[PDB]
């Protein structure tokens, strides 16, 4: 007896301390894969509170619990390999199968042990519970890689860890084990609860990484809707490099006349186009057949670049100046931080004069088209611009 009022101590303890972590560092995740960690950290917390409150024993204080946290710990997994439609139709009908799962176990559990309808709720729990096992063993097809690792990690604690649960509903029917049951729920709750959390932000972290090679990371910022993209910058300020970066799809050059090199990148119905400012006066004019439409600026420059650094202010200048360029969203690339000499955002914003620009949704990132940092963060920050506005 005093094992089991311990055990609920040392419960109630864990869930805060993997409560807080799984919120501290919800940071490093780009935002876009923020919400299985939040949820992570919410289904802690909730089961913190009721473990807090942990005739004789109180049934329903732990059914309450899991009819609210089961859910939601399939939505933080669902929420790692599918979204917009597929992840909503996923979470209604996982959500309904865990809800008849606790449901039927809870009028189990409330009844005499071994007689009719503890069985029937055994029945009913199983069929569900066998069926919710059998999808989550099938989820995570389409993934690769590292998120492939991960997802199999996440998968493997589930499949595994909650068989304790069935297990520690038959213990009252096969011996005076009243005890054990709650014994073997609350240390399954430590094991699952926080276990998951923790892989459900090594996954996240996965997804927010660097690495790149099956190019799923800047595809789901943009959306659907047409998004005209011009990335303009004096030669060698890095466009090339971070056309790759994005993985996008294949760049396209043209020459549409000598002297005049374009780079193409469509994908959904987004796409950037790529040229170098400057250069011959003759060619100037030619600009202006692509200037129609376009949604975005983004503004290249080398950081590292110090004495070409006011010919890249003057021809962002002459390119604001253009008519079809008004409404134009502004996104400058502080590029090449990493080399030693390159100017930090705030200096680079000086020596363009960014503050003096007035009507103009303007922002500057900090990036290394190299390893990709900043870039994610400056175009999501332009995504949103021309999505939100
Ligand atoms: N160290 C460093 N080098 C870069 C970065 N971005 C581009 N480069 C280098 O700059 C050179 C030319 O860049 P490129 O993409 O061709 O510039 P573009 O002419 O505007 O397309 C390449 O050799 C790149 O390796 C960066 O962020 N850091
Ligand atoms: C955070 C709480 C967790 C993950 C609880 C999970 C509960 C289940 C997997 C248990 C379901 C049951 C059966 C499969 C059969 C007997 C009745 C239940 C409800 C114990």
């Amino acid at each position: 007896e005093e094992l089991t009022y311990r055990l609920f101590m040392v419960a109630t303890v864990g869930m805060l301390a993997g409560t807080v972590f799984l919120l501290a560092s919800s940071r490093e995740v780009k935002p876009e894969h923020r919400r299985g960690v939040y949820i992570s950290a919410l289904v802690c917390g909730i089961a913190w509170y009721h473990y807090q409150k942990m005739g004789s024993y109180d049934t329903g204080l732990r059914y309450v619990d899991w009819v609210l946290t089961v859910p939601l710990m399939f939505v933080e997994v669902l929420a790692v390999t599918r979204k917009g439609a597929a992840y909503n139709e996923a979470v209604r009908n996982w959500g309904i199968a865990a809800t008849v799962m606790i449901g039927a176990g809870y009028y189990g559990e409330t009844s005499a042990a071994g007689s009719n309808e503890y069985w029937t709720g055994f029945v009913i729990a199983m069929a569900t519970y066998v069926w919710l096992m059998r999808n989550l063993q099938a989820e995570g097809e389409g993934l690769k890689g590292d998120q492939a690792v991960a997802f199999e990690n996440i998968k493997n604690l589930i499949l595994v860890g909650w068989i304790i649960y069935p297990l520690g509903y038959i213990a009252p029917v096969v011996g005076d084990f009243d005890a054990i049951r709650e014994v073997l729920y609350t240390i399954a709750d430590i094991i699952n609860k926080v276990g998951l959390g923790v892989l459900v932000l090594q996954m996240a972290r996965v997804q927010s990484g660097e690495g790149n090679i099956f190019a799923n990371k800047f595809k789901g910022l943009f959306g659907k809707k047409e998004m005209r993209i011009l990335m303009v910058g004096l030669d060698a300020a890095g466009k090339t490099t971070i056309l790759y970066k994005l993985k996008l799809g294949e760049i396209v050059t043209t020459i549409p006349t000598i002297g005049f090199n374009v780079e193409t990148v469509e994908y959904k119905n987004i796409s950037f186009t790529v040229w170098d400012v400057g250069g011959l006066d003759k060619i100037r004019p030619l600009w202006r057949h692509y200037f129609q439409n376009t949604q975005g600026l983004i503004f290249v420059v080398d950081s590292n670049d110090r004495e070409r650094v006011n010919e890249a202010r003057e021809e962002l200048m002459r390119m604001l100046a253009e008519d079809e360029l008004r409404d134009a969203v502004l996104l400058v690339f502080a590029n090449k931080q990493d080399l030693p000499n390159a100017m930090n955002a705030a200096e680079i914003t000086d020596k363009l004069g960014l503050h003096s620009l007035r009507h103009r949704n303007w922002y500057i990132q900090a990036t290394c088209a190299t390893s990709g940092d900043g870039l994610y963060e400056g175009l999501d920050w332009l995504s949103n611009q021309l999505r939100n506005q």
